[PDB]
Protein backbone atom coordinates (compact mmCIF):
# COMPACT_ATOMS: atom_id res chain seq x y z
CA UNK A 1 0.00 0.00 0.00
CA UNK A 2 0.99 3.54 0.59
CA UNK A 3 3.41 3.88 3.31
CA UNK A 4 1.98 7.14 4.56
CA UNK A 5 1.15 10.66 3.84
CA UNK A 6 3.15 14.15 3.06
CA UNK A 7 2.19 17.32 3.68
CA UNK A 8 4.05 19.53 1.36
CA UNK A 9 3.80 22.74 -1.09
CA UNK A 10 3.49 22.13 -4.23
CA UNK A 11 6.58 21.08 -6.60
CA UNK A 12 10.25 21.04 -4.83
CA UNK A 13 10.38 22.30 -1.48
CA UNK A 14 13.78 22.86 0.23
CA UNK A 15 12.74 20.82 3.24
CA UNK A 16 10.36 17.83 1.51
CA UNK A 17 13.08 17.11 -1.27
CA UNK A 18 15.10 14.59 0.54
CA UNK A 19 12.10 13.13 2.36
CA UNK A 20 10.83 12.13 -1.13
CA UNK A 21 13.90 11.17 -2.03
CA UNK A 22 14.42 8.30 0.19
CA UNK A 23 11.08 7.32 0.14
CA UNK A 24 11.24 6.09 -3.28
CA UNK A 25 14.95 4.81 -2.83
CA UNK A 26 13.34 2.84 -0.01
CA UNK A 27 10.49 1.35 -1.64
CA UNK A 28 8.35 3.57 0.02
CA UNK A 29 5.14 5.31 -1.83
CA UNK A 30 3.50 7.88 -0.48
CA UNK A 31 0.44 9.79 -0.97
CA UNK A 32 1.94 13.59 -1.28
CA UNK A 33 -0.49 16.43 -0.18
CA UNK A 34 0.63 19.80 -1.58
CA UNK A 35 -2.33 21.58 -0.12
CA UNK A 36 -1.53 22.39 3.17
CA UNK A 37 -3.50 22.72 6.89
CA UNK A 38 -6.14 20.67 5.82
CA UNK A 39 -7.87 19.31 9.08
CA UNK A 40 -5.62 16.44 8.19
CA UNK A 41 -2.37 18.63 8.12
CA UNK A 42 -3.54 20.41 11.62
CA UNK A 43 -3.57 17.28 13.49
CA UNK A 44 -0.05 16.30 12.50
CA UNK A 45 1.39 19.79 12.79
CA UNK A 46 -0.83 22.33 14.98
CA UNK A 47 1.36 25.47 13.70
CA UNK A 48 0.72 24.39 10.11
CA UNK A 49 4.33 23.88 8.97
CA UNK A 50 5.68 21.95 6.25
CA UNK A 51 6.44 18.94 5.80
CA UNK A 52 3.98 16.86 8.62
CA UNK A 53 3.85 13.26 8.17
CA UNK A 54 1.48 10.36 9.03
CA UNK A 55 2.20 6.63 8.51
CA UNK A 56 -0.37 4.14 7.00
CA UNK A 57 0.57 3.36 10.79
CA UNK A 58 -1.18 6.38 11.08
CA UNK A 59 2.41 7.15 13.14
CA UNK A 60 2.37 11.27 13.21
CA UNK A 61 5.86 13.58 12.30
CA UNK A 62 6.65 16.75 12.63
CA UNK A 63 10.10 17.78 11.58
CA UNK A 64 12.06 17.52 8.80
CA UNK A 65 14.65 16.11 10.03
CA UNK A 66 12.98 13.87 12.22
CA UNK A 67 10.98 12.79 9.09
CA UNK A 68 13.96 11.78 6.57
CA UNK A 69 15.59 10.35 9.47
CA UNK A 70 12.36 7.85 10.16
CA UNK A 71 11.47 6.91 6.46
CA UNK A 72 15.44 6.38 5.62
CA UNK A 73 16.14 3.98 8.55
CA UNK A 74 13.16 2.05 7.49
CA UNK A 75 15.45 0.27 5.29
CA UNK A 76 17.86 -1.41 7.68
CA UNK A 77 20.41 -2.24 4.75
CA UNK A 78 20.60 1.52 3.77
CA UNK A 79 24.01 3.42 3.51
CA UNK A 80 22.77 6.73 3.76
CA UNK A 81 23.54 6.91 7.06
CA UNK A 82 27.21 6.43 7.36
CA UNK A 83 29.51 3.49 8.43
CA UNK A 84 30.31 4.07 12.18
CA UNK A 85 28.91 6.54 15.04
CA UNK A 86 31.05 8.87 13.79
CA UNK A 87 29.80 9.95 10.68
CA UNK A 88 26.20 9.55 11.51
CA UNK A 89 26.65 12.37 14.39
CA UNK A 90 28.23 13.88 11.06
CA UNK A 91 25.14 13.27 8.91
CA UNK A 92 22.83 15.01 11.87
CA UNK A 93 25.39 17.73 12.29
CA UNK A 94 25.43 19.15 8.36
CA UNK A 95 21.53 18.27 8.63
CA UNK A 96 21.48 20.57 11.54
CA UNK A 97 23.28 22.99 10.33
CA UNK A 98 21.97 23.41 7.01
CA UNK A 99 18.50 23.83 8.74
CA UNK A 100 19.17 26.01 11.21
CA UNK A 101 22.38 28.45 10.11
CA UNK A 102 20.96 28.53 5.86
CA UNK A 103 17.67 27.65 5.46
CA UNK A 104 16.22 30.11 8.22
CA UNK A 105 18.56 33.30 7.98
CA UNK A 106 17.91 32.97 4.13
CA UNK A 107 14.61 32.88 4.75
CA UNK A 108 14.16 36.46 6.37
CA UNK A 109 16.57 37.72 3.74
CA UNK A 110 13.55 36.33 1.05
CA UNK A 111 10.30 36.80 2.57
CA UNK A 112 10.61 40.38 2.88
CA UNK A 113 11.90 40.65 -1.02
CA UNK A 114 8.44 38.73 -2.05
CA UNK A 115 6.17 40.95 0.15
CA UNK A 116 5.68 38.55 2.77
CA UNK A 117 7.30 39.64 5.27
CA UNK A 118 7.89 43.68 6.10
CA UNK A 119 10.94 44.83 4.07
CA UNK A 120 13.69 46.89 5.58
CA UNK A 121 17.09 47.28 3.01
CA UNK A 122 19.12 46.93 6.34
CA UNK A 123 17.59 43.83 7.91
CA UNK A 124 17.75 42.33 4.40
CA UNK A 125 21.35 43.21 3.85
CA UNK A 126 22.36 41.67 7.14
CA UNK A 127 20.50 38.18 6.91
CA UNK A 128 22.15 38.22 3.32
CA UNK A 129 25.54 38.42 4.81
CA UNK A 130 25.13 36.07 7.70
CA UNK A 131 23.35 33.39 5.21
CA UNK A 132 26.64 33.68 2.99
CA UNK A 133 29.06 33.60 6.06
CA UNK A 134 27.18 29.83 6.99
CA UNK A 135 27.33 28.86 3.46
CA UNK A 136 31.43 29.82 3.66
CA UNK A 137 31.76 27.24 6.60
CA UNK A 138 30.52 24.57 3.40
CA UNK A 139 32.10 26.19 0.58
CA UNK A 140 36.11 25.95 2.79
CA UNK A 141 34.67 22.38 3.94
CA UNK A 142 34.29 20.94 0.88
CA UNK A 143 37.78 22.26 -0.30
CA UNK A 144 38.68 18.72 -1.73
CA UNK A 145 36.08 16.44 -0.65
CA UNK A 146 33.39 14.96 -2.54
CA UNK A 147 30.72 14.15 -0.02
CA UNK A 148 29.46 16.03 3.08
CA UNK A 149 30.06 13.07 4.94
CA UNK A 150 32.47 9.98 4.50
CA UNK A 151 33.54 8.84 0.80
CA UNK A 152 29.95 7.99 -0.43
CA UNK A 153 26.70 9.75 -0.85
CA UNK A 154 24.51 10.18 2.48
CA UNK A 155 21.23 11.51 3.69
CA UNK A 156 23.25 14.14 4.55
CA UNK A 157 23.94 15.30 0.73
CA UNK A 158 20.60 14.60 -0.21
CA UNK A 159 18.88 16.73 2.78
CA UNK A 160 21.41 19.70 2.94
CA UNK A 161 20.96 19.81 -1.20
CA UNK A 162 17.80 20.25 -1.22
CA UNK A 163 17.68 22.65 1.62
CA UNK A 164 20.56 25.00 -0.15
CA UNK A 165 18.26 24.93 -3.49
CA UNK A 166 16.20 27.67 -1.81
CA UNK A 167 19.00 29.88 -2.62
CA UNK A 168 19.50 28.43 -6.14
CA UNK A 169 15.99 29.33 -6.77
CA UNK A 170 16.10 32.76 -6.28
CA UNK A 171 19.74 34.58 -5.81
CA UNK A 172 22.83 32.44 -6.70
CA UNK A 173 23.35 32.98 -10.42
CA UNK A 174 26.72 32.56 -12.71
CA UNK A 175 28.25 34.93 -11.11
CA UNK A 176 27.46 33.75 -7.67
CA UNK A 177 28.66 29.97 -8.54
CA UNK A 178 32.07 31.67 -10.09
CA UNK A 179 32.69 32.84 -6.65
CA UNK A 180 31.62 29.42 -5.25
CA UNK A 181 33.06 26.49 -7.21
CA UNK A 182 32.93 23.77 -4.43
CA UNK A 183 29.03 24.41 -3.06
CA UNK A 184 28.41 24.70 -6.55
CA UNK A 185 29.88 21.39 -8.12
CA UNK A 186 28.81 19.48 -5.00
CA UNK A 187 25.05 20.80 -5.09
CA UNK A 188 24.96 20.34 -8.73
CA UNK A 189 26.37 16.54 -8.34
CA UNK A 190 23.88 15.29 -5.42
CA UNK A 191 20.95 17.21 -8.31
CA UNK A 192 22.55 14.62 -10.62
CA UNK A 193 22.16 11.56 -8.25
CA UNK A 194 19.42 9.44 -9.71
CA UNK A 195 17.56 9.48 -6.33
CA UNK A 196 17.48 12.79 -6.18
CA UNK A 197 16.38 13.57 -9.93
CA UNK A 198 13.95 11.26 -9.83
CA UNK A 199 11.55 13.58 -7.35
CA UNK A 200 12.46 16.60 -8.16
CA UNK A 201 11.68 19.11 -11.36
CA UNK A 202 14.24 19.47 -14.44
CA UNK A 203 17.71 20.59 -12.91
CA UNK A 204 18.09 24.30 -13.91
CA UNK A 205 19.86 26.90 -12.96
CA UNK A 206 20.05 31.12 -12.43
CA UNK A 207 21.85 33.27 -15.02
CA UNK A 208 21.03 36.13 -13.12
CA UNK A 209 19.95 36.08 -9.42
CA UNK A 210 16.00 36.41 -9.64
CA UNK A 211 16.26 38.71 -6.82
CA UNK A 212 19.02 41.66 -5.53
CA UNK A 213 18.16 43.26 -1.80
CA UNK A 214 15.39 45.20 -4.10
CA UNK A 215 11.90 45.21 -2.10
CA UNK B 1 41.27 9.25 30.09
CA UNK B 2 38.90 11.89 28.60
CA UNK B 3 36.81 11.54 25.98
CA UNK B 4 36.78 14.57 24.89
CA UNK B 5 37.13 18.50 25.20
CA UNK B 6 33.50 20.26 25.03
CA UNK B 7 33.26 24.23 24.16
CA UNK B 8 30.78 26.46 26.01
CA UNK B 9 29.73 29.01 28.16
CA UNK B 10 30.21 29.61 32.41
CA UNK B 11 27.33 27.67 34.19
CA UNK B 12 24.42 26.25 32.81
CA UNK B 13 23.61 26.99 29.11
CA UNK B 14 20.61 25.97 27.49
CA UNK B 15 22.00 23.91 24.69
CA UNK B 16 25.00 22.41 26.12
CA UNK B 17 23.05 20.28 29.55
CA UNK B 18 21.76 17.24 27.82
CA UNK B 19 25.87 16.94 26.50
CA UNK B 20 27.00 17.06 29.84
CA UNK B 21 24.17 14.98 31.51
CA UNK B 22 25.00 11.76 28.78
CA UNK B 23 28.53 12.03 29.10
CA UNK B 24 28.41 11.56 32.83
CA UNK B 25 25.22 8.92 32.28
CA UNK B 26 27.66 6.76 30.27
CA UNK B 27 31.10 7.38 32.08
CA UNK B 28 32.45 9.45 29.54
CA UNK B 29 34.77 12.24 31.02
CA UNK B 30 34.89 15.96 29.64
CA UNK B 31 37.60 18.61 29.29
CA UNK B 32 34.92 21.76 29.75
CA UNK B 33 36.11 24.90 27.76
CA UNK B 34 34.16 27.62 29.38
CA UNK B 35 36.42 29.94 27.55
CA UNK B 36 34.35 30.30 23.58
CA UNK B 37 36.66 31.13 20.60
CA UNK B 38 40.21 30.07 21.49
CA UNK B 39 41.85 29.39 18.63
CA UNK B 40 40.58 25.47 19.52
CA UNK B 41 37.39 26.14 19.71
CA UNK B 42 37.34 28.18 16.47
CA UNK B 43 39.18 24.68 14.87
CA UNK B 44 36.15 23.33 15.20
CA UNK B 45 33.62 26.05 14.86
CA UNK B 46 34.55 28.62 12.68
CA UNK B 47 31.81 30.52 13.26
CA UNK B 48 32.59 30.65 17.42
CA UNK B 49 29.47 28.70 17.90
CA UNK B 50 28.87 26.46 21.59
CA UNK B 51 28.36 23.42 21.87
CA UNK B 52 31.66 22.39 20.04
CA UNK B 53 33.23 18.91 20.99
CA UNK B 54 36.37 17.31 19.39
CA UNK B 55 37.00 13.58 21.25
CA UNK B 56 40.56 12.64 22.63
CA UNK B 57 39.76 10.94 19.70
CA UNK B 58 40.27 14.03 17.96
CA UNK B 59 36.77 13.62 16.55
CA UNK B 60 35.50 17.01 15.68
CA UNK B 61 31.33 18.34 16.17
CA UNK B 62 29.05 21.14 16.04
CA UNK B 63 26.01 21.52 16.34
CA UNK B 64 24.41 20.17 19.89
CA UNK B 65 21.46 17.72 18.32
CA UNK B 66 24.77 15.71 16.35
CA UNK B 67 26.89 15.86 19.94
CA UNK B 68 24.18 15.05 22.38
CA UNK B 69 23.44 11.92 20.06
CA UNK B 70 26.96 11.22 19.20
CA UNK B 71 27.83 11.20 22.83
CA UNK B 72 24.58 9.22 23.95
CA UNK B 73 24.93 6.43 21.07
CA UNK B 74 28.49 5.90 22.59
CA UNK B 75 26.60 3.11 24.67
CA UNK B 76 24.69 0.53 23.05
CA UNK B 77 22.77 -0.27 26.27
CA UNK B 78 21.50 3.55 26.46
CA UNK B 79 17.26 3.68 26.71
CA UNK B 80 17.74 7.55 26.05
CA UNK B 81 17.14 6.77 22.36
CA UNK B 82 13.53 5.29 22.77
CA UNK B 83 12.50 1.58 21.73
CA UNK B 84 12.11 1.22 18.58
CA UNK B 85 12.26 3.72 15.18
CA UNK B 86 9.31 5.36 15.70
CA UNK B 87 10.81 6.74 19.52
CA UNK B 88 13.62 7.47 17.76
CA UNK B 89 12.40 9.64 15.13
CA UNK B 90 10.10 11.48 17.80
CA UNK B 91 12.91 11.82 19.87
CA UNK B 92 14.66 13.82 16.57
CA UNK B 93 10.82 16.02 16.55
CA UNK B 94 11.30 17.09 19.59
CA UNK B 95 15.30 17.94 19.77
CA UNK B 96 14.36 20.27 16.71
CA UNK B 97 11.28 21.71 17.40
CA UNK B 98 12.22 22.70 20.59
CA UNK B 99 15.88 24.25 18.87
CA UNK B 100 14.51 25.81 16.22
CA UNK B 101 10.69 27.06 16.95
CA UNK B 102 11.34 27.67 20.74
CA UNK B 103 15.26 28.48 21.54
CA UNK B 104 15.80 30.73 18.25
CA UNK B 105 12.35 32.35 18.81
CA UNK B 106 13.12 32.85 22.46
CA UNK B 107 16.47 34.02 21.77
CA UNK B 108 15.18 37.01 19.27
CA UNK B 109 13.02 37.89 22.59
CA UNK B 110 15.82 37.58 24.85
CA UNK B 111 19.31 39.82 23.55
CA UNK B 112 17.24 43.23 22.78
CA UNK B 113 16.14 42.67 26.06
CA UNK B 114 19.92 42.48 27.72
CA UNK B 115 20.93 44.77 24.78
CA UNK B 116 23.41 42.37 22.93
CA UNK B 117 20.85 43.35 19.66
CA UNK B 118 19.20 46.69 18.51
CA UNK B 119 15.79 46.56 20.65
CA UNK B 120 12.01 47.39 19.53
CA UNK B 121 8.99 46.73 21.14
CA UNK B 122 7.12 45.71 18.49
CA UNK B 123 10.01 43.03 17.15
CA UNK B 124 10.38 41.84 21.04
CA UNK B 125 6.60 41.06 20.94
CA UNK B 126 6.60 39.44 17.64
CA UNK B 127 8.89 36.76 19.43
CA UNK B 128 7.44 36.77 22.69
CA UNK B 129 4.19 35.55 21.13
CA UNK B 130 5.15 33.65 18.25
CA UNK B 131 7.93 31.61 21.05
CA UNK B 132 4.79 31.07 23.22
CA UNK B 133 2.71 29.97 20.36
CA UNK B 134 5.30 26.90 20.24
CA UNK B 135 5.45 26.36 23.63
CA UNK B 136 1.84 26.07 23.87
CA UNK B 137 1.89 23.02 21.28
CA UNK B 138 4.10 21.65 23.67
CA UNK B 139 1.77 22.08 26.98
CA UNK B 140 -0.85 20.58 25.05
CA UNK B 141 0.56 17.91 23.86
CA UNK B 142 1.67 17.02 27.49
CA UNK B 143 -1.59 16.81 28.84
CA UNK B 144 -1.81 13.33 30.21
CA UNK B 145 1.61 12.30 29.01
CA UNK B 146 4.65 12.23 31.57
CA UNK B 147 8.07 11.97 29.24
CA UNK B 148 8.25 13.37 25.23
CA UNK B 149 8.48 10.29 23.94
CA UNK B 150 7.41 6.62 25.43
CA UNK B 151 7.01 5.90 28.96
CA UNK B 152 10.66 6.62 30.04
CA UNK B 153 13.42 9.35 30.38
CA UNK B 154 14.66 9.81 26.98
CA UNK B 155 17.46 12.23 25.45
CA UNK B 156 14.58 14.40 23.87
CA UNK B 157 13.48 15.07 28.33
CA UNK B 158 17.13 16.23 29.00
CA UNK B 159 17.63 18.03 25.32
CA UNK B 160 14.83 20.15 25.45
CA UNK B 161 14.52 20.95 29.78
CA UNK B 162 17.81 22.02 28.59
CA UNK B 163 16.74 24.42 26.05
CA UNK B 164 13.56 25.41 27.13
CA UNK B 165 15.40 26.23 30.35
CA UNK B 166 16.49 29.31 29.10
CA UNK B 167 12.60 30.91 29.78
CA UNK B 168 12.75 29.52 33.64
CA UNK B 169 15.71 31.55 33.65
CA UNK B 170 14.04 34.97 32.68
CA UNK B 171 10.58 34.97 31.87
CA UNK B 172 8.82 32.00 33.10
CA UNK B 173 7.78 33.17 37.30
CA UNK B 174 4.93 32.13 39.24
CA UNK B 175 2.06 33.33 36.58
CA UNK B 176 3.36 31.63 33.88
CA UNK B 177 4.03 28.01 35.72
CA UNK B 178 -0.06 28.85 37.38
CA UNK B 179 -0.72 29.72 33.15
CA UNK B 180 1.19 26.60 31.67
CA UNK B 181 1.16 23.92 34.12
CA UNK B 182 1.84 20.92 31.83
CA UNK B 183 4.99 22.15 30.92
CA UNK B 184 6.00 23.36 34.11
CA UNK B 185 5.50 20.09 36.01
CA UNK B 186 7.74 18.36 33.03
CA UNK B 187 10.70 20.53 33.52
CA UNK B 188 10.63 20.70 36.96
CA UNK B 189 10.47 16.77 36.64
CA UNK B 190 13.51 16.46 34.11
CA UNK B 191 15.02 19.22 36.25
CA UNK B 192 15.24 16.68 39.03
CA UNK B 193 16.21 13.41 37.45
CA UNK B 194 19.67 12.68 39.07
CA UNK B 195 21.42 12.28 35.59
CA UNK B 196 19.95 15.91 34.54
CA UNK B 197 20.80 17.14 38.33
CA UNK B 198 24.02 16.09 38.34
CA UNK B 199 25.65 18.01 35.78
CA UNK B 200 24.09 21.51 36.69
CA UNK B 201 23.59 24.51 39.41
CA UNK B 202 20.62 24.22 42.09
CA UNK B 203 17.16 23.97 41.04
CA UNK B 204 15.23 27.58 41.14
CA UNK B 205 12.52 29.00 39.81
CA UNK B 206 11.71 32.96 39.32
CA UNK B 207 8.92 34.28 41.39
CA UNK B 208 8.83 37.22 39.11
CA UNK B 209 9.96 37.32 35.97
CA UNK B 210 13.52 38.96 35.64
CA UNK B 211 11.95 40.57 32.23
CA UNK B 212 9.38 42.00 30.55
CA UNK B 213 9.44 43.60 27.19
CA UNK B 214 11.12 46.65 28.35
CA UNK B 215 14.94 47.92 27.32
C1 LIG C 1 12.19 28.54 3.37
C2 LIG C 1 11.18 27.44 3.10
C3 LIG C 1 10.22 27.55 4.25
C4 LIG C 1 9.24 28.66 3.84
C5 LIG C 1 9.16 29.55 5.04
C6 LIG C 1 8.06 30.23 5.27
C7 LIG C 1 8.00 31.06 6.48
C8 LIG C 1 6.96 31.78 6.85
C9 LIG C 1 5.76 32.04 5.98
C10 LIG C 1 7.24 32.25 8.22
O1 LIG C 1 6.53 32.95 8.93
C11 LIG C 1 8.57 31.71 8.68
O2 LIG C 1 9.07 31.14 7.46
C12 LIG C 1 8.30 30.70 9.75
O3 LIG C 1 7.88 29.57 9.54
N1 LIG C 1 8.61 31.23 10.92
C13 LIG C 1 9.27 32.51 10.85
O4 LIG C 1 8.46 33.45 11.56
C14 LIG C 1 8.29 33.28 12.97
C15 LIG C 1 10.66 32.64 11.40
O5 LIG C 1 11.21 33.71 11.19
C16 LIG C 1 11.42 31.61 12.20
C17 LIG C 1 11.04 30.27 12.42
C18 LIG C 1 11.83 29.41 13.19
C19 LIG C 1 13.00 29.91 13.74
C20 LIG C 1 13.38 31.24 13.52
C21 LIG C 1 12.60 32.09 12.75
C22 LIG C 1 9.44 32.78 9.35
O6 LIG C 1 9.14 34.13 8.98
S1 LIG C 1 9.56 25.94 4.65
C23 LIG C 1 7.84 26.02 5.18
C24 LIG C 1 7.69 26.38 6.66
N2 LIG C 1 8.28 25.27 7.40
C25 LIG C 1 8.87 25.35 8.59
O7 LIG C 1 9.03 26.41 9.17
C26 LIG C 1 9.29 24.04 9.23
C27 LIG C 1 10.37 24.30 10.29
C28 LIG C 1 10.72 23.14 11.25
N3 LIG C 1 11.98 23.50 11.93
C29 LIG C 1 11.05 21.87 10.50
O8 LIG C 1 10.16 20.99 10.03
O9 LIG C 1 12.23 21.65 10.32
C30 LIG C 1 6.24 26.66 7.02
O10 LIG C 1 5.44 25.73 7.08
N4 LIG C 1 5.89 27.94 7.28
C31 LIG C 1 4.53 28.38 7.59
C32 LIG C 1 4.33 29.08 8.93
O11 LIG C 1 3.28 29.90 9.15
O12 LIG C 1 5.10 28.91 9.86
C1 LIG D 1 20.05 31.21 23.45
C2 LIG D 1 21.37 30.57 23.83
C3 LIG D 1 22.25 30.86 22.65
C4 LIG D 1 22.78 32.28 22.90
C5 LIG D 1 22.58 32.99 21.59
C6 LIG D 1 23.39 33.97 21.26
C7 LIG D 1 23.18 34.61 19.96
C8 LIG D 1 23.92 35.60 19.48
C9 LIG D 1 24.94 36.36 20.28
C10 LIG D 1 23.53 35.77 18.07
O1 LIG D 1 23.97 36.57 17.26
C11 LIG D 1 22.48 34.75 17.71
O2 LIG D 1 22.17 34.20 19.00
C12 LIG D 1 23.10 33.77 16.77
O3 LIG D 1 23.88 32.90 17.10
N1 LIG D 1 22.65 34.02 15.55
C13 LIG D 1 21.59 34.99 15.47
O4 LIG D 1 22.04 36.06 14.63
C14 LIG D 1 22.29 35.78 13.25
C15 LIG D 1 20.25 34.57 14.94
O5 LIG D 1 19.36 35.40 15.02
C16 LIG D 1 19.91 33.25 14.29
C17 LIG D 1 20.73 32.10 14.23
C18 LIG D 1 20.30 30.94 13.59
C19 LIG D 1 19.04 30.93 13.01
C20 LIG D 1 18.22 32.07 13.07
C21 LIG D 1 18.65 33.22 13.71
C22 LIG D 1 21.30 35.36 16.93
O6 LIG D 1 21.11 36.78 17.12
S1 LIG D 1 23.43 29.54 22.43
C23 LIG D 1 25.03 30.13 21.86
C24 LIG D 1 25.08 30.34 20.35
N2 LIG D 1 24.92 29.01 19.77
C25 LIG D 1 24.37 28.74 18.59
O7 LIG D 1 23.87 29.60 17.88
C26 LIG D 1 24.44 27.30 18.12
C27 LIG D 1 23.36 27.03 17.06
C28 LIG D 1 23.44 25.72 16.26
N3 LIG D 1 22.15 25.53 15.57
C29 LIG D 1 23.55 24.51 17.16
O8 LIG D 1 24.68 24.05 17.72
O9 LIG D 1 22.52 23.93 17.40
C30 LIG D 1 26.35 31.05 19.92
O10 LIG D 1 27.43 30.46 19.97
N4 LIG D 1 26.25 32.33 19.50
C31 LIG D 1 27.38 33.17 19.11
C32 LIG D 1 27.36 33.73 17.69
O11 LIG D 1 28.07 34.82 17.35
O12 LIG D 1 26.71 33.19 16.81
CO1 LIG E 1 34.55 33.54 -0.94
CO1 LIG F 1 -2.76 28.73 27.59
Amino acid sequence: MVFGTLYTFPGDQCRTIAIKAVAKANGLDLDIRETPRTPDHLSISKLGKVPAFQGADSFKLFECMAIALYITSQNEQTTLLGKDKKEYAEIIKWMSFFNTEIVILMTQQLLPQLGVIPYDRDQVEFFANMTQRSVDVVEEYLQDRTFLVGDQLSLADLFCAGNISLGFQFFYGKAWRQQNPNVSRWYEMVCHQPIYAAVTDKFQLLDEPKLTNNP
